[PDB]
């Protein structure tokens, strides 16, 4: 507990019990698993005396020994948090970046990541502090490692975020420190980075330019084979992301030697890292029949369908989408080498499982098979659908029918739709 000797030393005007009092909040504060914040910060004027503290340049303690614990405070909820951010300390956390004692710097670097990683709130009003200049000339003079490893840590936590999401304009000035940072060796620094990557890149196409325009493909496809997983992960889900793009940007990424990597991937031992390679590939698939023909000479389909009918349902769901995909936009002749890998049998089995969403995407796949197979018979002039003999065999024909019963009305209006158009 804080006792009244502790707030009257704290109030009182010789440095050392100043500094000894200080010393012994920060100790209690950083103290686990329950840490006495909300004692603390109900203290009446405590957080305003540690952010007084902070302005006495010429204790080098002091300063350092508020400033932690100001970010003990901070590392708690968002209404902890809040008592620092009123009372004033942001701005002097982003001048005291510039301090001349090296501990106050890295002190003030976590606690403004520890605020900036709160909530969207705490970081849109530490960007609006006007801090990523000034972090950013922190962080390209940097002589520590571990100073230089929260930076990046903050940086991340100022793009993170969607809902809603940080001005672009306003962290963008980043990414040429972060396309630089990915060339580093320590796993800390790649993951941080490759989040803050992933998250810059989730948005409009126009975000995406700004991301690829750095030059960061090459080296975020090659960390995709990272050993360490925190690093693998981001770096799959930045990559995910950029392949979301137009064409354009998304060609930029296959020109990087993506699709073997991300065949490699297929086959991981973590069905997290397979869903997101998977989700990857179906991105890709949705482009232009060009990108489709590369994902097929890589030999990937082979292993999607095996995935389709083996992985687990999350996983399955994301193969379906990139089948589905690639036989929307994909010409007669792909979509002819999709059903010889025995496609339709699969797609065929996932119309009984109570994913609704699941269901929706094997049916559209298997309704572009079908809207083929009836022009390939009128060119004939046969009238022979050859895909409907293919649909028979896997018993999906009576699967379709029972979902004309389905809760879901997308479902059965779609599911009507076909047996009306094509199984007459």
């Amino acid at each position: 507990v804080i006792t009244r000797e502790m707030v009257e030393m704290l109030f009182s005007d010789d440095s050392d019990l100043q500094l000894a009092t200080t010393q012994k909040f920060r100790k209690l504060l950083s103290k686990e698993p329950s840490p006495p914040i909300d004692e603390v910060i109900n203290t009446p004027r405590v957080v305003d005396r540690f952010v007084e503290f902070l302005k006495r340049n010429e204790n080098c303690t002091l300063q350092f020994e508020a400033a932690w614990a100001l970010t003990n405070i901070a590392s708690g909820t968002s209404q902890q948090t809040k008592i620092v951010i009123e009372a004033g300390a942001v701005p002097i956390f982003i001048e005291l970046l510039n301090s001349d004692f090296e501990d106050v710097q890295e002190q003030a670097v976590w606690a403004l990541g520890n605020i900036a990683g709160d909530s969207s709130v705490c970081r849109d009003y530490v960007l609006n502090c006007s801090i990523l200049n000034p972090l950013l000339t922190l962080l390209t003079k940097s002589t520590r490692l571990t100073m230089t490893r929260n930076a990046v840590w903050a940086l991340s936590n100022l793009c993170r975020g969607k809902n809603p999401p940080p001005e672009f304009a306003k962290v963008s000035p980043c990414l040429p420190v972060l396309s630089r940072l990915l060339f580093s060796s320590d796993s800390d620094l790649l993951a941080d980075a490759c989040w803050a990557l992933s998250y810059l890149s989730d948005g409009p196409n126009e975000k995406i330019q700004a991301v690829i325009d750095s030059g960061v493909c090459r080296r975020l496809v090659e960390l995709l084979m990272h050993n360490d997983y925190k690093v693998a992960s981001p770096a799959l889900r930045a990559v995910g992301n950029i392949v979301t793009g137009d064409d354009i940007q998304t060609q930029v990424i296959l020109n990087c030697s993506a699709l073997p990597c991300l065949l490699h991937l297929l086959s991981s031992p973590k069905e997290s890292i397979r869903k997101e390679a998977c989700w990857t590939i179906s991105n890709i698939t949705a482009g232009n029949r060009a990108q489709i023909q590369a994902v097929i000479d890589a030999n990937i389909f082979p292993v999607l369908i095996e995935i389709l009918q083996k992985a687990e349902f999350r996983t399955r769901k994301e193969a379906a989408w990139a089948i589905t995909n690639a036989t929307s936009g994909g010409t007669p002749e792909q979509i002819r080498y999709l059903v010889s890998l025995g496609c339709i049998k699969p797609l065929c089995d996932l119309l009984t499982v109570m994913d609704s969403k699941i269901v929706q995407v094997a049916l559209n796949g298997l309704e572009n098979i079908l809207r083929l197979g009836e022009q390939e018979g009128k060119r004939s002039g046969s009238g022979v659908n050859p895909y409907c003999g293919l649909i028979e065999e896997a018993y999906g024909l009576d699967k379709i029918e029972f979902l004309q019963s389905h809760e879901n009305q997308e479902i059965y209006q779609k599911a009507f739709d076909l047996i009306e158009h094509y199984f007459g």
